[PDB]
């Protein structure tokens, strides 16, 4: 990992794009390249700054946002920027919402699993993301490429494995838990545990007591098994990210069309115990029976 020392005085700051898990983030120019700059808000995030910087220096992967360097005066991170938006916004955010397909859904989760598998394989110690959730996953290239962001950690109750907020010892399997919640979220286009709401502790209570998102009607059993094993209480029962990536990869053959940009408009009604999926599985069943006949 080789980061550039960058001189802030050759950075042309533009509009604020949003504020991450920590910090504020702004679009900008630098050497005539569009970039995103992340500045410490109040120096209460100077822990979370030196954290994100130290680990992001090591990492180089297509599905993780590439750090270009940092500045000393003032102290700020400099990341690649591209047109797009958070997975969160795409799923749930400002109308009109874009239409997406099962393929988009499965591709988003495969690409997340790829980026996290990379992190878990880091030597000599695994990087645990530990704040995986749709607000920290960026969609780019017409909503087709997903990039992981926001490593400040090293709002999240809904995605968070029970053992992490139990105060316990936890491992890279905390991520696998989050991954599964997310898989459920892209399939359903619903916010996990939104019906519960309250404040955070009501969700924590619920999950700690074994509550999980509801099962999905008509969901292919192979997807149902992956998802619910990701959600197991016992972290040793959850699959490795490498297993996931292999399973998702093999699954994609029944989900052509990941590479279509999000271009079509959608207005979707939002209806319990077994929810309907937002994406459609009919084509998957068709393709599956074709291969298995
Ligand atoms: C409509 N979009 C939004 O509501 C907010 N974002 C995403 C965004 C902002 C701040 C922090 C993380 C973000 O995305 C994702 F990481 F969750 C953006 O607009 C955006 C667009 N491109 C980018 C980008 O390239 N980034 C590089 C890492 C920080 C954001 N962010």
């Amino acid at each position: 990992g080789s980061l550039h020392m960058i001189d802030y005085k050759e950075i042309e700051v533009e509009e604020v794009v949003g504020r991450g898990a920590f910090g504020v983030v702004c679009k900008a120019k630098w050497r005539a390249k569009d970039v995103a700059i992340k500045q410490i808000e109040s120096e209460s995030e100077r822990k979370a700054f030196i954290v994100e910087l130290r680990q992001l220096s090591r990492v180089n992967h297509p599905n993780i946002v590439k750090l270009y360097g940092a500045c000393l005066n003032p102290v700020c991170l400099v990341m690649e920027y591209a047109e797009g938006g958070s997975l969160y916004n795409v799923l749930h955010g400002a109308e009109p919402l874009p239409y997406y397909t099962a393929a988009h859904a499965m591709s988003w989760c495969l690409q997340c699993s790829q980026g996290v598998a990379y992190l878990h394989s880091m030597q000599p110690k695994a990087l645990i993301h530990r704040d995986l959730k749709p607000p920290n996953l960026l969609l780019v290239a017409g909503g087709t490429v997903l990039k992981i962001c926001d490593f400040g950690t090293a709002g999240s109750a809904a995605w968070m494995a029970p053992e992490v907020f139990e105060g316990s010892n936890y491992s890279e399997k905390c991520d696998v838990f989050s991954w599964g919640i997310i898989l459920w979220e892209v399939i359903t286009r619903r916010k996990p545990f939104d019906e519960i709401g309250g404040p955070a502790f009501r969700i924590m209570w619920a999950v700690h007591n074994g509550t999980r998102p509801p099962l999905i009607k008509n969901l292919p059993k192979p997807i149902e098994s992956l998802m619910t094993r990701c959600w197991s209480k016992d972290p040793s029962q959850r699959p490795s990210m490498e297993e996931i990536v292999k399973i998702m990869t093999h699954l994609m053959r029944y989900f052509p069309g990941a590479d279509e940009p999000l271009q079509y408009p959608c207005q979707h009604s939002l209806p319990d115990g077994r929810v309907e999926p937002y994406v459609d599985f009919a084509e998957f069943y068709r393709l599956w029976s074709v291969d298995h006949g």
